[PDB]
């Protein structure tokens, strides 16, 4: 047969996500990262599948293993934050998005208002669960 590169497995399990099959995209995604497993793009994929499969620990095991990697990463940062944020862990879960924020100015990256709206959106259910 033909075994792919760590590449085209990240290919795959993109596809795979787009076609909502996250079990499978995930699986993927482990197949690159055995390949190769110093990618940290690998790892926050498979943390984005985590999450629609409602794997909170799961995806912020991930995350903290693309943290390893790129320390400067929007992504895991903004994506940490929203693990903790399903966990309810609401102050850390703000201030990683707020460093996601920070650090995708610092980087000139557009994420239109989706990281201000995920911060407001964040504070808010912090509220409401102090207000009980
Ligand atoms: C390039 C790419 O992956 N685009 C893309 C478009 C739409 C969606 N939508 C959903 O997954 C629901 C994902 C990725």
């Amino acid at each position: 047969g033909a075994s792919p590169s760590a590449q085209e497995l990240k290919e795959q399990g993109n596809r795979l996500f787009v076609g909502r099959k996250y079990p499978e995209a995930a699986a993927c995604y482990g197949r690159a990262i055995t390949r190769n497993p110093l990618v940290a793009v690998y790892y926050t994929n498979r943390a984005l599948c985590y999450l629609k499969m409602q794997q909170h620990e799961q995806a912020l095991a991930d995350c903290r293993r693309a943290l390893e990697l790129d320390g400067q990463s929007v992504k895991a940062h903004f994506f940490l934050g929203q693990c903790q944020l399903e966990m309810e862990s609401y102050d850390e879960a703000i201030a990683n998005l707020q460093r996601a924020y920070s650090l995708a100015k610092e980087q000139r990256l557009n994420f239109g208002d989706d990281i201000p709206s995920a911060l407001r959106i964040a504070k808010k259910k912090r509220w409401n669960s102090i207000e009980e």
